[PDB]
């Protein structure tokens, strides 16, 4: 069992998205013309649970949009991870123009799938800012980009990997480090 | 005198400058295999300045391009800065691919002049990965973009402007903060 640690339980990770949810409407009063967009399959779905946190707190709809995003590499390595980010497509549902975004990412590591989000953004509208939320940060950027909401800060060398478990996917919520 | 300060004399521009390509050095395994990529008229003169000094602690020498952005804006307003980039091009001497880059900025604000630097280095090349350093940071991002070396950091309000003079343009060596 000792290749394995889990990070985020269920609890951690609710408690998590609600903190970033109040720390949303702190920042961003109370989330009006302020859009979230997933990027990932499971930063997509995280954007939702958030839009449903912050509609429970706040009264009023929030909307969501979606990034979809492979990571690919160039050769022939096995160990090291995707790193080179295809956009396949975009669906915000809403103009962006002059609206604050936030970006949902559930593991920010390079920071390259956050670059191809930020550029598929600023393709179909200009909006005022983007921010960006994660569930995990684990380190290891290869581009100057941080988080602005953080569930949960993690260090990792480069032989671990990180999985994020969500219902919605995977049958069950959990975040856990392995070694690879 | 009272809507001007100086934030950085020219022997702070040169201290600050001195501590920064120390700073690669440490970070950078003395700077082989790392190419500077200047980004405005006046980061291209401090990537330059940078180089030379590298070049003096280490004893390589230190490969410098250039990305050539202008900043409009699309409305008429002239209190608001300049927030959209354009990218003219760029002339980066050597292949960027599997290679450390480090793009240098004057002056950290949105962090929109970065980003179009950091999607010009990905159009002509595949990095290992892309570093930020900045003379001044002044804050009031609009991206989620953070500099890996900062010479220094100030508080500003939107109402103000942060100008960098140097010998190669201006025929002084100075910054200041101004009062708009």
């Amino acid at each position: 069992s000792n290749q394995k640690a889990v990070i985020l339980d269920e609890q951690a990770i609710r408690r998590a998205l609600t903190r970033i949810a109040h720390e949303m409407i702190e920042r961003n009063k109370g989330m009006n013309n302020c859009i979230l967009v997933g990027i990932k399959t499971r930063g997509i779905y995280l954007a939702k649970r958030l839009a449903e946190r912050i509609e429970q707190i706040e009264g009023n709809p929030v909307t969501v949009g979606e990034i979809d995003i492979t990571l690919y590499r160039d050769d022939l390595s096995k160990k090291t991870s995707n790193d080179e980010p295809l956009v396949k497509g975009a669906d915000i549902p809403v103009d962006i123009t002059d609206q604050k975004v936030i970006l949902v990412d559930d593991v920010l590591y390079t920071g390259r799938t956050v670059r191809a989000g930020m550029d598929a953004l600023v393709d179909v509208g200009r909006p005022s800012s983007i921010q960006l939320a994660v569930l995990v940060d684990r380190g290891h950027r290869e581009l100057p980009i941080r988080a602005d909401y953080i569930g949960k800060n993690i260090p990792t060398s480069k032989s671990e990997k990180v999985m994020v478990q969500l219902d919605e996917v995977d049958q069950n919520d959990l975040v856990a480090i392995y070694e690879n």
